[PDB]
């Protein structure tokens, strides 16, 4: 029919800074926005890319905050538009972490991902 083969992905990354000179916490977790961006293009969106049905995410955005707390909570989000439904959420979220079943240490502690949209065209 008008079937929706695949899944709407929002990835997460959440880091706390220490903030003991107490600043502003958009402009504590902004010094590491460019790292954020460049860990999403060099390590996360290929590692998730064997699983999209077309290609494509967004921008990733920093989530504002009004706080000078000791320990500032930053989160980044993007969004992978079209996953197919044969990969579930944690196969998902495992894959940001292992990139093998029997690798010891795993990586990425600081993402996380859901399914923003549990139906969407894959558009193939
Ligand atoms: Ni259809
Ligand atoms: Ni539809
Ligand atoms: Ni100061």
């Amino acid at each position: 029919g008008h079937m929706h083969d695949c899944h709407q992905v929002t990835v997460s990354r959440d880091v706390t800074l220490q903030n003991k000179e107490r600043h502003d916490c958009n402009q504590v977790c902004a010094s590491i926005d460019k790292e954020t961006e460049n860990k999403l293009n060099t390590d996360i969106i290929p590692r998730l890319t064997r699983y999209m049905s077309v290609k494509g995410n967004s921008i990733i955005a920093r989530v504002q905050q009004s706080n000078s707390d000791p320990k500032c909570s930053c989160t980044w989000r993007a969004i992978i538009w079209r996953v197919y439904k044969a990969y579930d959420e944690n196969s998902l979220n495992v894959a940001l972490h292992v990139s093998h079943p029997n690798q010891q240490i795993g990586e990425n502690p600081d993402w996380s991902l859901v399914i923003s949209n549990p139906n969407v065209h894959c558009l193939k």
